[PDB]
């Protein structure tokens, strides 16, 4: 009777990294007459906020806004505090990680390099072996280089081996970067808080629910009814079938 | 007859890193009835904009806004393009620099580390051996550590030696960070563009005009009438004496 629908963002509600279609948006508000609705994305809040309305409207349009996998949470218009990756990991392991990344990147000799190789967020370190500080022509340029030299991939292989058994996970962040987060700080993190809000059912929709994907763990988790979608139209489709039959 | 007064920001017009006193601000507008006025700061535009009014008002209140030593320039309400440190330095030297900084920082084992060790701006690399991504308690904490271990200072000594004769300059950025810029991209950079605006006199005011300080080179440059000030009140004082005697 208390139902929440929880959506991944990229590919599930919106074209990847882009604004939502006003028609999907319009539907989500309709869905809201029956159930509460929320989103969970890997990206920071501002990025998510941008894709889903104007300014900070997203927190008004959605009952739940879980950014950075849920390490950052908005609930019914208001911010709830965030745990810090350093509080969770502690300083020593976090610095072993950081120094390893610095020492590995120092040895990479590329065509170009830019800035902000290691960005410290709430629920992850975002690592970019070229530089988060590049333009569009440069994003595409490194994107090509990464494919050819497997830069991120080899870096991740080396990181996983070095920190084997120490509770870190790595997943790519699309172009030029990868994330490093504590084990358990994938999308499932948001479920722990949601456990306290007395939902009878939590429907999750995601487009990467296959093994490997960033939606897998939350989709497979026994706390959710899992749904696999291919597009924003597939998502609306499914919600119609279940909630408006 | 065409006169410009050009002010450094921190310590010259405003308490360091802080909002301008409405009384100084009020005076600067009065000064503007006689002469054009401008500012030049080491910081980025947003930082400068914040200290000097609300939002982007600074470009309306000042005839010239030279941020990042002049590599970024506003002139009479509008932005003029910026040269890029990489266009000036080229990719190879810039990456030698970057990799050297990465390799040096990887070997620093500190109490803590955070993120954004190398921030790529327009007219410099800002290097922070702890992490630009820290809070106030942490800024103060590293600030203490830096004093005791001479972290930035030893890093700079090593950088200057390594890149001896290669045209790079280093100056500290107050707490936790230092800047790396091409030789000539201190405050004097803004004078090259100002040369094209047909001023009969350019008065410069700065509080670090002693050798070593970030105001020295522009103060000593034969293109300006140089003035040494100790406070925002000293600045207003001097402008009264010269322009309102
Ligand atoms: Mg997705
Ligand atoms: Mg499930
Ligand atoms: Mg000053
Ligand atoms: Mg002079």
């Amino acid at each position: 009777e208390r139902v929440l629908c929880l959506f991944d963002v990229d590919g599930t509600l919106t074209p990847a990294r882009q604004k939502i279609d006003p028609e999907v948006a319009a539907f989500l508000q309709k869905l809201r007459s029956r159930v509460q609705i929320g989103v969970v994305g890997g990206s920071d809040y501002c990025k998510i906020a941008e894709q889903l309305g104007d300014g900070d409207e997203v927190i008004e349009k959605f009952d739940y806004v879980f950014a950075e996998n849920g390490t950052v949470q908005y609930k019914h218009g208001r911010l709830l505090s965030k745990q810090t990756i350093q509080n969770h990991l502690g300083e020593e392991l976090l610095q072993d990680l950081i120094n390893f990344c610095l020492s590995y990147m120092a040895l990479l000799r590329l065509p170009k390099k830019r800035g902000t190789f290691i960005e410290f967020r709430n629920g992850m370190l975002n690592i970019s072996p070229i530089g988060r500080s590049c333009t569009l022509e440069e994003r595409i340029e490194f994107s090509e280089l990464d494919k050819k030299e497997k830069i991120r991939e080899k870096f991740v292989e080396a990181l996983k081996t070095e920190f084997a058994g120490k509770g870190l996970k790595f997943s790519k962040g699309g172009m030029i970067s990868f994330d490093v987060f504590p084990e358990g700080w994938d999308k499932r993190y948001c479920l722990d808080s949601l456990d306290q809000d007395s939902f009878d059912t939590i429907h999750f929709f995601g487009n990467e629910t296959s093994p490997g994907g960033n939606d897998f763990e939350i989709f497979a988790d026994p706390r959710t009814v899992g749904h696999s979608v291919v597009s924003p139209q597939d998502t609306v489709q499914r919600c119609r079938e279940i909630f408006f039959p």
